[PDB]
């Protein structure tokens, strides 16, 4: 078994055997960082790398094969220099890149980075997970007062020890298309990178493959965003997840989808609190103007969205519908907390179907519309509460449908004075506290219009169901010929009342005439009651049997409406019939 | 450290001192692959198994001790055959069954498969996961023609470097009752096996256990299913879970739930693209009939659907409800599409209740109904779209009832044309686009059907509650005798309208009479209006007080309608008392 | 390369070279446990602490260090003892303590413990795990009458290894406030202590900090509960996740969460089936009264709750609302399974707002209140099944309102006779078999209340919307002067009646008066019909144009009720204007 101190004291020793073992110490001798295990290939005359093929210098032929434990590979192993610091601005992109792609080459699994700042950009590639070292974590406290006392006492919080910046300009981690399944973890994105001391790098993660995953990452600086996502067409990018990763100050938003589907936030936070950083929006769910773009299928869980004020800066969450598949963005906030002056923002130039809000919490205005004339067209906003820190309102320059259901929340301090959403939307039963406008619970959803408007048949029943009384209504245009309007039921006692409704000045109708029918199964008998009946601008009627004939007396009076009442002991006569 | 060449080598070497290091480089010598680390045990009696036993030929005691690693055993170092070729038709069963079984019988974990061909069948084991390797990953492109072209430059995709054979025609991997957290990733499983080159193995993975995962797996090519889950009465099949996983062409279904509960496809396909090779449906949850086979709490999460046309295949999806607990299968497409000729069938024989289907897009019909007379009893199809790109119908010889609610979906040139669907379901708002039968909003559900029939007490009332108007209505079999009908409350104004409603021909009740009372605190005054009253067949009127009385005046005209309005102040007097 | 037999002897063996490699047989000699790899550093002066710094006795500078690989941490490698009885009282606490700490300083990870009984306290530390053994698992039956036979063939079920203690009566496993990412798995907690064979320890895990994760772990014997959620003012605890987990007999609770949010149990079971155990409750959500505590988001999908009846066990599964932020507890059963005595205790003083349970199966009642007087205030009860197999009643003691929806339920024997829930809350369709009693569909939600009472406006249209027919009545209290009541509008036709609705003994008003209006577009006639007016107790009634005025004759005879009937042809022209 062959020890060495380095790879470059591996570099001056030759295998004994085929596959002979040989184990460094470290990759650059007195590191401690960097050690692996190799295996002797003496007819080996590929091409040095500094990490899976070490050629012998003092051989023509031969080289140590770098063996990889456990699908993990430590940067380290490929001479990526460990534990620097910020100020020390060390390009170590090709190092990083190369254990990205051979990794990938091998069938995929983790490339593990130390603590430091590592100053390297990095295209994803599949199944290939970028992953760092937290800082050593030292509780404070005893168990006895951890116990104990109410206050806390374990004051230690957990600290990330892999800080990742750029080389350049563009992005620290590059998702191609047709990346599926890469990921990165337990690490700090930073903004500071190569060769600009005053313009950060744009992206942190930029994403354009399929099925990316990220745990633990928290992103701070970035001219751009933290994260971007924006995938090309006939390409997946679907199904990414984060969860525990917080995006922090961003020139421009701290996270942006673009071009997506089927995304989800767990534990999550968005966070603009360096107001001297000035910004663009908070979170931005915005598909480019004019292109292929879409998202939609995005779920925030217990995220937290949290601003300041910052010169220039709108405090938004946005979300834009923009040629999703079935028009609905399907973008769902559950149990999140909009702190500051984060609110929401409806960027839906053709209306924002379906929109969720539940059991979330509001430090300010829950939406806040910046164009005028965008409409939210349905929804459920429920088991909300808006805290009222800031501003009382509901919302800002909003428009909604009755289709937008406002249900189980608690309004603290919430006005709707002079807000027309409390006109259009639907209210269930909802909690006021403090100086709130009370609502009244009204519905206004469109399935139950029906209930709402004027029916086209009105009236009452006995509990036995043997006796109807049914009343309908029509508009007639009387001429001076006897026309046949309508037809009463057998078996049923019936008044007809008719007067004028006309438009025409002085020369209209003027009538109110009550007719009155009653049957048997064969037998009519009939009355009148003229209340009214201008000589000159009246009604006229005449009976054949059952059958009503009206006509006007001068044309100028024509307009007229009937009403029918019927009393019958069987809903089969208990209409009249219309002709 | 002793180091040898094989295994074969390592049964003719001792070991110098208790627990000496010894590595082999390769399992078999020469192949490269296999090679593992083992402990000398000079008092070991144990049987040599060519895997954890390696004994010393020739000798009473002595073994080396295999060391596994991170609980990951690579099948290679039982003497696995890795690299082959599909044409090498090599039962390795015995091999691969000897990993699993060990790694089960020292706490579980991961048996790592190589890359290549591999005819083995495998029976799973508690706790333990079967793994492949992916095939090398080399991306195409530069990052800036990544990042600046919108068409696809990256244009190379992952590939499975393990595909896993049966050594027979039953199953690949067959997870048995009790088996819990068991699990197989990253790897493609294939129909042909050996023993036959005409009939394909049956199943892919056969699930009769509990808690099993699947990540990154495609099944192609078996005879029966490339999924197959039915569970044992009194044991656990529940809690499964599927990622990321592509269930391919199939002689009878891609995939079928038969017996379990609490599934869950994320990101998943289902595709019969074969038409050459005959299949029966796509995917399939069918308990069989007349056993306790059930199937319920299923959630399919943005997956597709997808088939083409193919003699005597039909394209559906099956659901089946039988023998539920709650009588729900509890089945949700979420996010899914389906493409080609890919619809839902309905097959619950007693009605599916609470279907759900939310943003899906549909190529073709949503449902097709192939038994005549089943019901989709309720449910919810929201925000889906279908693109009539095929057929142009809405869905096929399937009946729903007013429960089934349908909004906010985007009907592209559906036609609701002879289809009963539309005269049963409950509408919501949805978009019609190109020459879509446009279905105006309409309630049709039971929780509301109260407000469609006729109330038993209709009226108005003042918005400040201080005027009622109440009307309500009986029907009255008189004879010659006075009869006490009705008592009219105090502080109130009545209008009492009687008459006829008689079934008898020609000597039957007519009569209209209008009567009226108006009441303060004690003191009642009555008048009536006989509009009508035939001498011998209408009615006859009395007041005691505020007690109304009745009476016929021939017995053939028997039959009256009574109907009151009522005026009041209060709504304690708002009601007469019906006698 | 060196090897030694054991920690020991490293201590008396100085490196040759930096960073030579030693290897030790096992921690303590002869016991095959613990061995390890360290590396020689001749000037380390720091402290030897049994685990990553082995000092060499007798020197002033050098020591091994511990090499740890792919983040797993051994506890043997510590000198942790290994498959002890337990009947071995042998306090391991100072060594898992000094392992789970020595893996927070290097990043995190995974302490591994070995099989046996461990005696052993621990405070977690931020993103470490510790994770034991299972036990071998060794499978019973053929493949053969696996497939074939529909009995259970299969008997061998999975155990766990590693039975996890306490070395005192407080807890096993502590998660101090600020502790993020910590977890268990793959292990078994017993309450049995040291230090006291009558008084077990308190706690399984007790949970104080954030993000922590549980999977395959059973908690039993413990003396107050085997999980307890409890957090601190100020710090996060929450979205915690266990999943496969048996909270089992408990001398309190089997589990309790008391201050904390968005916490997910899937395919968890809680069962106290051990009555000789006297014990409190089954599960239990419950800030502690007048404090900060409250619990909110909280999910339990696929578990199971048992209890059997055991002396002053009440065998419930309570939740508390308390100070939760958006007044709901957010708690939801899904797909869950309420075996023998368990049901679902409403302990929320403020109402139960938005209670979930859906695809629940009940042994006995699914609601037993035991504080008289608390309410469901609204939710969801959907597609559950009452067995019926105990109690024959849907609930005790409880009491809900119109916007708690019961529907698609099987209500299997359930009796609703005497019990309010029948007459107060809003049911669907709902499937009622055996002798259940059939509760009729009735709608009672709150957001509907409108088409239930009186409307304020009454009548009826035409289906071509040119004839209209409205009704709005009011409440007039007269003097002896005329009072403007009303107007008419144009184009239309007015029946107005008015009549005495006085509370005045003897002189009240008395009157039954009818007005008609006709107007065209600029020209009004009326008409009158007095059927009752008295002389002394009626009205006057004045027409100025289309204005109506109104006085009494006696003060006395002062309360008055007007209803005006329109008739129009335009819904501009028909309601007239209350003055
Ligand atoms: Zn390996
Ligand atoms: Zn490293
Ligand atoms: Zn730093
Ligand atoms: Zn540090
Ligand atoms: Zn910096
Ligand atoms: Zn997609
Ligand atoms: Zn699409
Ligand atoms: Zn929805
Ligand atoms: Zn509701
Ligand atoms: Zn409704
Ligand atoms: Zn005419
Ligand atoms: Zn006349
Ligand atoms: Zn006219
Ligand atoms: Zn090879
Ligand atoms: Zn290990
Ligand atoms: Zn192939
Ligand atoms: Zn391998
Ligand atoms: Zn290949
Ligand atoms: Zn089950
Ligand atoms: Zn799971
Ligand atoms: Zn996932
Ligand atoms: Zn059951
Ligand atoms: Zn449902
Ligand atoms: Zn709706
Ligand atoms: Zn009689
Ligand atoms: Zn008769
Ligand atoms: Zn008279
Ligand atoms: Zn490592
Ligand atoms: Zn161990
Ligand atoms: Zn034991
Ligand atoms: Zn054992
Ligand atoms: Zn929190
Ligand atoms: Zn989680
Ligand atoms: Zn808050
Ligand atoms: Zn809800
Ligand atoms: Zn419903
Ligand atoms: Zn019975
Ligand atoms: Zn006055
Ligand atoms: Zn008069
Ligand atoms: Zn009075």
């Amino acid at each position: 078994s062959v020890q060495v101190d380095s790879v470059n004291a591996l570099r001056k020793v030759k295998g004994l055997f085929h596959n002979q073992k040989a184990t460094t110490t470290s990759y650059v001798a007195g590191t401690g960082f960097g050690g692996a295990t190799y295996l002797w290939d003496a007819n080996n005359t590929a091409t040095d790398d500094g990490l899976s093929v070490i050629r012998v210098t003092g051989a023509a032929t031969g080289a140590w094969l770098l063996q990889v434990h456990n699908k993990v590979l430590h940067a380290t192993q490929a001479g990526l220099r460990a534990e620097l610091l910020e100020s020390d601005l060390i390009d170590q992109t090709t190092i990083l890149q190369k254990c990205v792609d051979y990794m990938a080459l091998i069938g995929g699994g983790v490339v593990q980075l130390p603590k430091g700042h590592i100053y390297a950009k990095a295209m994803a590639k599949s199944n290939v997970e970028v992953r760092g070292t937290f800082d050593s974590f030292v509780s404070v406290g005893s168990e006895a007062d951890i116990n104990n006392l109410r206050t806390v006492v374990q004051t230690a919080t957990y600290k990330h020890g892999t800080f990742w910046h750029s080389s350049d300009g563009s992005q620290v981690y590059l998702v191609p298309e047709n990346v599926t399944g890469a990921g990165v973890s337990n690490l700090k994105m930073l903004g500071s990178r190569l060769g600009s001391t005053s313009s950060n790098c744009g992206f942190g993660i930029k994403i354009i493959g399929d099925s990316f995953t990220a745990k633990w990452v928290d992103t701070s600086g970035f001219r751009l965003e933290g994260l971007y996502i924006r995938g090309k067409d006939g390409v997946s990018c679907s199904n990414h997840y984060f969860e525990n990763c917080n995006f922090l100050d961003a020139r421009r938003n701290t996270a942006a989808l673009v071009y997506c589907h089927d995304v989800t936030f767990k534990n999550c936070t968005f966070q603009q609190l360096k107001p001297e950083l000035t910004w663009v929006y908070l979170f931005d769910i915005e598909p480019n103007p004019a292109t292929t773009d879409t998202v939609y299928n995005v779920t925030l869980i217990n995220c937290v969205f949290n601003a300041l004020a910052s010169a220039g800066a709108e405090p938004t969450v946005l979300v834009k519908e923009q040629n999703t598949p079935t028009g609905s963005p399907n973008v769902k906030f559950l149990n999140c907390r909009f702190k500051g002056k984060a609110t929401i923002r409806n960027n839906c130039a053709n209306g924002w179907k379906d929109c969720i809000v539940d059991n979330c919490e509001f430090d300010t205005l829950a939406f806040s519309t910046t164009t005028t004339g965008y409409v939210i067209t349905s929804g459920r906003f429920t088991n909300n509460t808006l805290w009222g820190k800031d501003l009382k309102g509901f919302s800002y320059n909003t428009l909604v449908t009755g289709d937008f259901l406002i249900e189980g929340n608690r309004f603290q301090d919430t006005t709707f004075e002079n807000n027309i959403v409390a006109t259009q939307a639907s209210f269930g039963v909802n909690t006021f506290l403090g100086t709130a406008t009370v609502i009244q619970p009204v519905d206004r959803r469109t399935i139950t219009q029906q209930y709402r408007n004027l029916p086209d048949i009105s009236g009452v029943k006995s509990p036995i169901n043997d006796a109807y009384f049914n009343t309908e209504i029509r508009n007639f245009n009387l001429d001076l010929n006897f026309k046949e309007v309508l037809t009463v039921p057998l078996r049923s006692g019936c008044k007809i009342t008719i007067t004028g409704a006309d438009a025409t000045t002085n020369a209209g109708s003027k009538a109110y005439v009550e007719l009155f029918v009653n049957s048997d199964n064969s037998t009519t008998i009939t009355a009148h009651n003229e209340v009214i009946n201008d000589p000159l601008y009246g009604v006229k009627y005449s009976w054949s049997g059952r059958t009503l004939s009206l006509a006007g007396i001068t044309l100028s009076a024509n307009t007229f409406i009937v009403k029918v009442d019927v009393f019958s002991a069987l809903p089969q006569y208990s209409k009249v019939t219309w002709l």
